[PDB]
């Protein structure tokens, strides 16, 4: 039957892009998008909006531009940790992952500055002190 | 002497700035500054931007600004949380945070909206089932 056969399909579309943590590629989501994963715009959109692509929609806007940046709590705590500089490498307190934190948020998702690198450099050094 | 009394006062004023977190004001920070704590366009400055703010700048600019909205990784885990909806109410996975995390950053420090609530509730569901 092409029914099944439709329904298999998309299910396996959207387990590809799901494991790829492409996550609003339900397979009801790719039904909807003619039975097909996202297209370069929809992903872009998603990426830099966080909000679920209309499978009726292209965002050319998205196509073409490109800032995109974004950090994981894991890029933070890897960033965090070579700011601190403990020994044995150990974690930074929590406080210090936070300065950390906000400042990702203040930057949309980019890694510190010059002087944003100072400011957490002077927080890493009264906080071993 | 004057001078002790100076060294006493610079370290009086930055201890209590410290303990409210506000890092930069350090004892010598305060003596550059006049022998005061920051005025409110130094700390609007500082909490939008993260970075030191110059003893010798007042910063008018940041004084009648109000945007300001930045959120700590405890303010983080408590949206994920909510949005989840574990059982006795557990940590969520990481995978989920982490898709929290960069909706922060997408709104430069503030909260998800009405569309990207409903990309984080389809996560949520997805990594559940």
């Amino acid at each position: 039957t092409p029914e099944e056969a439709q329904r298999e399909k998309d299910t396996r579309i959207s387990k590809k892009m799901e494991t790829m943590g492409i996550y609003f590629a339900t397979p009801e989501w790719v039904a909807l998008n003619g039975h097909r994963g996202p297209s370069p715009g929809q992903l872009k959109y998603w990426q830099n909006t966080r909000e679920i692509p209309d499978p009726n929609e292209d965002y050319l806007d998205y196509v073409h531009a490109e800032k995109s940046r974004l950090a994981s709590e894991e890029q933070i705590l890897r960033a965090a940790t070579s700011i601190y500089g403990a020994p044995g490498q150990a974690e930074p307190p929590q406080a210090f992952i936070d300065e950390v934190a906000k400042v990702y948020e203040i930057n949309h998702g980019r890694g510190p500055n010059q002087e944003q690198m100072k400011d957490l450099l002077l927080t890493a050094m009264e906080m071993k002190h």
